[PDB]
């Protein structure tokens, strides 16, 4: 019973890569994994690991709470209990909790990035990942962010930087945005699921996984705030229009979706069903079973295009009344990784420089291939640590 | 038995074109008596001949299934918010407009971003421009202009019209006006669907308002310049790479249009409320206190809603909407018009003058819609926004006119 | 009686104040400082001490309550009812909906505002005051016009009627549009007030003191004395442009209050930490800021048993934001409120956070400002912070004047 399918899996995932890829600095893949492995085999099983894991995400179950305050303060009742004892489960609103979070993330950031808490982080971490692996500051420093703040959030701070930056960190940076899991995402889960430490475990996988798959084959005057309200206040601003935007998406997408599947149905098979079929090697491979690969497989397939929320209601609904494939299929599911973040990112990256937007939309999707393969291998790395 | 007096309503309304017209002896005959001639024919195909319905309820039930599609992104991002238990706490008042209209502008304008891409628009556009050219003698930029805002949603509506509207003629530049305020976008055209006017005739409304809006554009202004050639013309490339941009591109896009109506809507009903509250109170003291601003119009718009083919019975209501259809906007109209349509009925309307009504308003034509245009030309030929600005009113005129047009092809059939 | 010393007590502090953080002690006009508080102090009997004028104070809150009730009409129509009813029985307290509640009103007054603007409707009053203290106080007809222009108007249009004379101004003038764009407040916020749940004539009085209040201790800190000399296509088109405009603010105001909100609840949770170890884990900023402001909470005459509450109110809105401030003040106007405050302490409070004078305002009119003269825009980041401190002495002198003429409770 010991898992061979796990190293299989490793296996065939890089080989893919390499497939799709070619001339890699080896000493950059093999430390990244390395990193991503190790990383995660002792915040998950030795001692101090998981010891730790409680305590800087109780912190962060703290945050959710004020922020639950601030939205309890803007929409009132809307966000009490009294929903739930006359619609239940459809008083739950979307837009209400997963959007209103984008603001709070936004403006604490911006408070945290003016006093120099983010630019601590990024700048020591960023430097660990440039020295182990010898890559450039720019995508290490972006991957430090992805850890702490959500997708559209990091390109705030790597801007400048990211003027003159080659196509390899662009494409890791894209990839990492996807595979990362803070702020906006990391949201959903505690509000909804309730996984407490799920939101650092994948977090922190997110940024060296990313920068992994990523590097598979990498090698005029404005105003700023003078105080600390000025960059709470404006991040706010910026985090709702961002908001505005990530809820139409949002909405637009889960419903052409069920366009795309009224049109299948004209032409009894659903797409969700078609994709089930289609990726179920993908999840025989990870180590989920044969007999759970049509089920998983679609939510997969609802994770390449719908956002993971969709796929995980579906993932409780067959919860509620094995743990290998619940976890291997939850630490898949966690991620903002879909067909959403890459336009709300390839948007927002053109409000950084349209100069270079032109010739970076080529690799388009092949970051949420990126993204979601190091995500996967971040899944199938806490099946060899169950 | 008397299909005269719409006859004599198309009389009238033709007539009073040619009394504002600019030079009755430049009107084109074969330009303006054909572009009528289809627009009737149009109204006999798609109500008369029973064929004509039938691929109309095709494209009802497949619009009704894709608004359907909608839907169920919309319980997604507010939840079950509004359901049928939503009715039962809330009552009637459970039917909330923002959540229930304003999210249909945010999907049909990210569905026709992405079929314009694929060229889906491109090719309906090209063979419906290319047939009222043959058709009417009029060049490509208008045919493909009249034919466009039949489907096309809202500011990727330009880019067909382009590279032609900064030099074209008075009469092309106020035949893309005329048809602008004719026509009515497919998002809002989703917001009368979620209010519930009835679709058919909605979309009986929009293919005949390409016609009918060449009709009175060119019966007002004659075209008496050069039809510009294609290979005499010199375009810019726009700097929209994939589906994904598309759909992203068309939805963020549509939720600042529906953010931007909301408002607007809140503002004019509050505003009117106010006004109402002040006529009320002047011409309270003379015995009139429930006097109101949709009184006046009703009392002021009453003939031209009786010329039409309403019969005066019904002139008292068909006013107030007809004139508030082009005082204030398209929506407020509707909003106090799906009062008469539902069960409650504190008036019942026949089926003709609900019909003739649910035609009558459907366009942009309002006075608070020249700001729009000249706004979106001006960005685009900024040469021209002197002229646009002075065809301001006559253009509203024109696409009003050719919303009662619509309207009155619709009362004659009877069938 | 016997308040009445110890309020001219509060008042020279506020004018002493003035006259240290001044540029110059010496350069300061008589005929101006004392012209323009004279005329604040008249204005504060005029509407509170005569009966005359509580009636139209009184006639002067059922026009702007029944242009707040056309509005609720435009809402009910656009969520339906949600804002209903109904919405009480199921949610109680928490039925009350701050965003569809309150925000939808700060589109509506901001449509309105616009419909005016194209009217003339304005154009008219603001002549009017504004050529008043151009006479009477002597300024100079550009900030005269701004003063009287803050005190309705909404922004984006306000900066629309001091545009020409922006860049021409002197340091004084520059100094006064600022102060008193701090001092005042907007329709676009005033409206929302009523709905929260505040007074309004307290805000009314508070308006129109902002104005010579705000012209009081700009040109008392500025000399100027150098001689200083000399589109919309329709109505529905100036209502629906006004109408997009207060909904792109409604959605930054409600949205910053959010963040705004859930950070002081995160710092109380930080402070309270600390305080843990010092032995208080219940320690909260409130407090903090309401032992700061508790000297000045009694400068102006409040008691010692509400002096340390006003002080944790009057001190939110300087570090934060009054809309938050507001926030937490209507919580003791309910009719179970644990502590009812005292009669005269709940009509100061109120004219002393009515106005946009606090930190934030700053990044926002050196900004704003920026875009209209860019030349100037290094000189209104050196008077940001004069500019707050003469905006707030406004405010809370209006607030003295106004406690000081407290004859009769409110509500
Ligand atoms: C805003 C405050 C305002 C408008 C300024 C102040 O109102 C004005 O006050 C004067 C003086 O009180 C009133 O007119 C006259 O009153 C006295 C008569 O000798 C005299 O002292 C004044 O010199 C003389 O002008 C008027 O109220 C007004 O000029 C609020 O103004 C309101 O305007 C409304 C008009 O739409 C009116 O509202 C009221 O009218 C209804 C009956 O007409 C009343 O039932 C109801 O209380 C109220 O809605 C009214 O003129 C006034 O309240």
């Amino acid at each position: 019973m010991v898992v061979l399918h796990s190293l299989l899996g490793m296996a065939v995932l890089i080989a893919i890569a390499v497939l799709l890829s070619k001339a890699i600095n080896i000493r950059t893949v093999a430390g990244a994994f390395l990193i991503q492995v190790a990383l995660g085999a002792l915040v998950l099983y030795v001692p101090q690991g998981r010891d730790m894991l409680g305590e800087a995400s109780k912190t962060i179950s703290n945050v959710i709470a004020y922020g639950n305050n601030g939205v309890d303060f803007l929409f009132g009742g809307l966000v009490s209990e009294k929903m739930f004892e006359v619609f239940g489960g459809g008083g739950f609103v979307f837009a209400l909790r997963v959007l209103p979070m984008i603001v709070f993330f936004s403006s604490l950031m911006a408070v945290l990035y003016y006093i120099g808490v983010m630019q601590l982080l990024i700048k020591v971490i960023g430097g660990f990942l440039q020295k182990m692996l010898g890559t450039s500051k720019a995508e290490s420093m972006s991957a430090a962010a992805l850890i702490f703040v959500g997708q559209t959030e990091a390109p705030l701070v790597v801007r400048p930087y990211i003027r003159r930056m080659t196509e390899s960190e662009l494409f890791a940076v894209m990839s990492g945005g996807l595979a990362s899991v803070a702020g906006s995402v990391l949201a959903g889960y505690v509000q909804m699921g309730v996984p407490l430490p799920y939101l650092i475990a994948a977090s922190f996988m997110a940024a060296p996984g990313g920068l992994l798959f990523a590097k598979l084959l990498v090698p005029n005057e404005d105003e700023k705030p003078t105080n600390v309200i000025d960059a709470a206040a404006s991040g706010a601003v910026t985090g709702a229009q961002i908001a505005i935007a990530v809820g139409a998406s949002l909405l637009a997408f889960v419903a052409l979706i069920a366009m795309i599947n009224g049109i299948i149905g004209g032409v009894d098979l659903t797409l969700q069903a078609i994709l089930g079929w289609l990726f179920s090697p993908l999840a025989w491979v990870i180590g989920v079973p044969w007999s759970e690969a049509g089920i998983a497989g679609s939510l997969i397939g609802q994770k390449v295009v719908i956002n993971e929320f969709v796929a995980y209601s579906e993932f409780v609904k067959y919860l509620k009344p094995s743990d290998t494939t619940k976890a291997i299929i939850s630490f898949a599911l966690c991620g903002f990784a879909n067909l959403g973040s890459i336009a709300v990112l390839v948007g927002g990256l053109s409000i950084m420089a349209p100069k270079r937007r032109k010739d970076v939309a080529r690799l388009g999707i092949k970051a949420v291939v990126a993204g979601s393969l190091s995500n996967l291998m971040s899944a199938v790395i806490a099946g060899l640590f169950t």
